[PDB]
């Protein structure tokens, strides 16, 4: 049988940093697929499946949930997201415990005209916005479980898999970066709205100049920053 | 082919699913019992000159489609589906709103039989029985250069509703033939606004000293009085309205049928949780708390699994505790006021 | 020989109450196309003469809803010898825009001629809602289509995809329209009415409706149908226009007993297939008549007044002890329940 | 020797009524298309010369509808030695779009050659409906589209015209032919002749000339008109200027007259009466219309405004009591007289 | 040796009536190619140069000799050519030929020598055509444009065999591109700010000073093209890329009166001598007095299609003499300045 | 041992005047491609800028200094599987054919994409966002059937290029808001500006789906070529474009003069016509057109060329023998 999602969630957690309210949540439901298939082996329960409401950690989560562990963009599946492509996928997910991610505007519910004496967006999800978002009515019913990803700061600092200082040591030069700074390298990705997905880039064109004097010719001693995001780079020479 | 079911064997069976609405029900119990019971009593000299000495022929009977009225979340693709399941008929649902003529970017009227066929299984005999429920047809009136959507999708269902040959793609540019003349249509609608429309033809007054008991059924006992007349006064078309000769009103539920809906249905929410092992007690004045909740949410029964699956979070995490033998609900804890209760 | 023109009236007088006038129409232009085809089918030059080759009059139909306009097409396709297609309008857009192609009316004729080329080339094409593509950006609905038909009324060499594609020669093929053209009558009212405008000279200078609506509409005329916006390269193509006219109460009682395949003797078969007759007394059919105009739908009125009187003896009598039902013009007034007779 | 303008000329007059200046143009145009056939059939810069190579002169045929344009070219088609295609613009649709492509023009005429290459270029190409094509955002995928895809073809031009399945069709020989009734069109030239205007204007001429049925006026009005055509305005009707250029011959069909339409019934080859009368050889009847019902049929055809095609429709409304009752009737003749037109009578029956 | 510029000049002087600048544009390209062909065939060093390839761009009005340029040109042309015309074409994976169908032409031309292809000399015909819309999936406009990049700079392509297919190197093919460009003109006056609203200080000429009203027009729309500039092709539906690789830009001129005076005889296949030749058949003369030619060349100006509006005149007045004579004694046909006029019937001397 | 990237960067300058930042960044991503083949992470590459601006020069110098394959491909030949037209693993086979179908030595290749603006969606592609969606089963690795071999794509650098031509408004609309209250060179600079702040959502918006950009984690926009540039690109860069009409003239017999100020006349007449180092070109030829007519077979011994020259203002100058 499975887990219960207490300990679930503690697994979860050993992979995703932030999220433990749709951790919660996503636990106590898929927990309640499997052991239905416990207690296969007053109509029963209709399957139950999720809707995981961009760049966030919802794939790792559902990854970090695995079975199969079967994904997909457009046992256990996972999906992205016409209208005829909904109806088709209405009778499939009728069969494997699915989950849909994607991401939304204005699903709020929508003030006085005179005297009278996001957490607010996606915490009031409501069948009725969704459907206003143009959803069928009737694959709305196929996911009745809505959970909403928090907003990506300190764990874009601290999740782990800075780590290029492993290129720069097969340059026999080491690397370091100030992480009383680092929180404004990080705030970078914040105010790009890149999601996590921007680290990449971001390290790329800080560290471009020192990748080009760096590796021959040159001093082989550590490179250093501090606020140089917000300056130039430093570097010890030897 | 297979006998149809007695009306009132239909009428026991929508009656496990819909609450209340007794006399929808009642109707659509007759309407779906006569159109399969007259496909099986014309079911296959025959063609040419022959034909003009014909001394006698079998009298074909004719189909009579079927328009439901009546407010949103009250059950009427919820019936359609009950009336299908009911008969294992091929089912399809179309959003009318997103239709429009042909040679314009929207979808086309014809694509509502290839997802019969599909929802058939290609299995073009039994496609060519079913049931399309046209839905959001309210939205296709005419408004008071060229009306494509409107207008131009009523003139355009007119040779559908009625027999007409579709081509529709296979399942793999070719195509097999779908033909209409047997297919059962209901279309449906919030007509919003048809109630002024009936009040003032029947002589009723609603604006003005002197106008003048429930607070809504005032609309449900002026749109019982529904009739083609006024249908075209809403921006229906003629030939349309004369295709659809069934009119059904449903009615808006109570909390008192909410609070029934909660148990009651054989889909109903609490009784899937209340299921679980090492398991609910729900109060009946939360039952109560529930339905006003949903009523002052203005959600309708749609909402009534977004609420009770939000309550139940919490306990649904702790409940694998084995000191979690009984957890409780009560009128306050709806309120949000409390607690629920372990025990 | 083909048969004569009154022997053909004879056979859709059986189906069609009223409309003379357009029974003698399609009676006597079958009549001339078997005889036109019989005639028409088996350089430098100079000659005295060459054998005279008839040509062909196609046919437009007008009248309102429910008026018999497909009653007739339906009818007569039934005794003709040669293939005949029935297709729509609504469905055709100009070549290059999503929309079926102008050429899918003969390729559906070629399929019902079983692609026996040289017998489809003698068939009869119904146009059902050619109004609809009326002019009113090209016009990629209307006026395109108008304009795409011309060279198949006339006759051309079409090239048909079927079952590579096949050459359909439609200089044979009889091409018969049919639409209600709304508001036709109102032009033909200013076209007669309108007098000249201001001081003129120095001499002298300074259900009634429905009555006058068939009275004007007979005397539509090709200026008419240019208005209505058929262009006249069109209009010049379709010489035969014949006008139908609006049922009265004395054929809507008549359409419910008289005819084959009548309202009433279809309800009365799916009381048979119960063991129940059902009884409709003479003075409940001139109710059932009277009530059946103030739905303004023509003859489909009568069964949605049949669905409703009949709702609750079709779900009562299933299986029942009842072995007759009878509908009285109180019945039909809605002051009393219809009688039940019990084994 | 090619048969000459004069012989080709009283062929059309045996079926067209009246036009005889379009018989004229046609019977000249293919009478020259034979002669260019006939005559037709490294790099060095100088000490050379050519032999003169003459170049075709496309036509373009105007008019209303029922004035003689599709049977004009349907019945110099059935005079020509030379291969021919007759086809429909309204079908053709820019290249890469659905529909037919505009090489199928080619195709066609290449079908009635029997696929002798080298005859079916010098074919004759008859093009209707070209008004259609008139240009007026989007691609104009026909229209517009298609009028530019037809340069290619008007002058020459190699065509890869499939059966490689494609046989390379050399269109220079090949002779265009349109026709089109350009609906509108008297309306742009009156507006260019400046017989629209607003303002004093003082300079334009003076006009104070010497004082200079409703529906001969109009017909009078347009057919005046329309002789003034000019390139310039196809151009404003919507042609495209690489398009007019290369039709060089613009001939305007007049609008038929009373005078003509009585003609029309009895005179020519394959004339409406004679069809109708034949219909009654089969019911051994006779019809007989008679020379004061002939005026009166062809006075209500003109206000059909719709041309020869007017003539039917009167007919098949006059005719249609007597072709319902004669069949089987022991009717010997049916006689129409003026008071059967004007409604004054039932037509009238000898019994046998 | 190659033929110089003057040489290949005095040849396309023989054919085309003044359009002198573009027939020495033509001539010092052709010249040009063949002058580079000859040439073209860590640190690095003695490398020569690589003569790149100026291709051209035809701008002229309808019926002013733009083709007539191109197909005079490919008989002096000493190396392969193709000619095709621009709206055959549409974008890989849709029906219609593809652009690769212009460098298989020029390789049948070439007999499939495949080293003679790859110098050759393509004129794509109708360029204007495949003007981009004012999204869209232009199958057949923009979809083009984007295509014929990889050709307009030298790419290997893969045509497809007479048979598979071979490679060919587009980096010596010269493209000569032409167009109508209708419209151009009012995108041109546009950018000069002629259709500005309101005062503004800086004027710079004294505009009208002048003084037939069809000359006037054709003097304007001549004004405006021959400054015609790239930010022009680019408002006109054009891409950047496509503009900027067609780097020499030839505004051919409308024709005045006193050339199409000089069209009607001076030329080979000149419209008069090619008239005449048609009664030579019938044993005829026509013979036309050297003031009707002033009073056609007036009537064919304005038609506004150009040099082929003339044998729209001829066509109109030759009519009669063409029905009337083919088969009887007339032996001459007389044409004057009152005939073309439309005063007088066109004289017929009897045998 | 690898090149290090200053040394590189010393070979691009050799041909490349304008962009010294993507001369960096490429040096860096072929030194790293080289230091990342033994002991192995990549990123791709897209480089936009206006037309004429060295994308394509960028590319077809770099692949010769290059020991690893390469491969330049145009998206404009790609199709979605099974239709007409060149298929998306062609790209890979082009490759293969580079170091005569050593599949070991091909998993290591340079693939420069050119033109990916042109396989951009529109609001059923056969080309477009059809395609893109093939490519990303490149750029992530997949082993690829090629002829037959399997091939991974694990290891190969993609190089990406393209105008974008319109994707400066796009951000502009993203960039700036249109406040409304109390609180040529100056055409050119505002879009170098503008292009510099592209960001990964501005790329979606032009068409690219989101996972094919986040395939592509470096962007490398090339600025504009200034007047300043312009005059030095006539003059200086290995085949340098008033070289190439010297040797047309000196194989005449001819000499070609022109004065520095010309030089300095002619990058601006360039500058106009904003179609990038090509637009010298157009004008060399406008200007020369005259004694290049003139001058084969003739006395003329020497052409000048002078500012009044350029301007219009004078014939050019002949010297005779
Ligand atoms: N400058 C000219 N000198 C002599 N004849 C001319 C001239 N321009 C046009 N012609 C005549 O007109 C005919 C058509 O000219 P041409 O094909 O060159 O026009 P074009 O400008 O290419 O037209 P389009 O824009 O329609 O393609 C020529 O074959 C020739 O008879
Ligand atoms: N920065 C530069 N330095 C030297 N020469 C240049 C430079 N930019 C352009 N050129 C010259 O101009 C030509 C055009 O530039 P290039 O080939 O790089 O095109 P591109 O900028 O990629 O443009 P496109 O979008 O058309 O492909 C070059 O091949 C070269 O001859
Ligand atoms: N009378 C009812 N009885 C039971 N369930 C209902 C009833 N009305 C609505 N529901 C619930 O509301 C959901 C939405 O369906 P429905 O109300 O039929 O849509 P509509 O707004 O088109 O009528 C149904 O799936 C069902 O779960
Ligand atoms: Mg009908
Ligand atoms: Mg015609
Ligand atoms: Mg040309
Ligand atoms: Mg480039």
């Amino acid at each position: 049988p499975p887990p219960p999602p207490k300990k679930i969630y503690n697994y979860l957690d050993k992979y995703v940093v932030g999220q433990s309210f749709a951790k919660k949540v996503l636990s106590v439901a898929v927990y309640n697929h499997y052991k239905r298939i416990y207690n296969n082996i007053d109509i029963k329960l209709e399957k139950s499946n999720i809707l995981l409401l961009t760049g966030s950690g919802k794939t790792l989560l559902a990854q970090t949930l695995a079975v199969p562990f079967a994904i997909c963009d457009c046992g256990i599946v996972f999906l992205d997201q016409g209208e005829g492509v909904q109806q088709g996928l209405l009778k499939l997910l009728e069969n494997i415990l699915f989950v849909a991610s994607g991401a939304f505007n204005g699903l709020d519910r929508i003030k006085y005209l005179g005297f009278g004496t996001k957490d607010r967006l996606l915490r009031h999800v409501e069948a009725r916005d969704l459907i206003e978002f143009g959803m069928i009515p009737e694959f709305v019913g196929r996911l009745p479980v809505v959970v909403p990803l928090h907003s990506l700061k300190t764990l874009v600092q601290i999740l782990t898999e800075p780590q290029y200082q492993a290129l720069f040591s097969m340059d026999k030069c080491e690397l370091n970066v100030t992480e009383d700074a680092l929180k404004a390298i990080a705030r970078l990705a914040l105010e790009r709205k890149t999601g996590a997905r921007g680290l990449r880039s971001i390290m790329e064109k800080l560290l471009l100049e020192p990748m080009f004097e760096v590796p021959n010719s040159d001093i082989v001693c550590v490179e250093v920053d501090k606020e140089v995001v917000e300056k130039e780079p430093g570097y010890i020479r030897a």
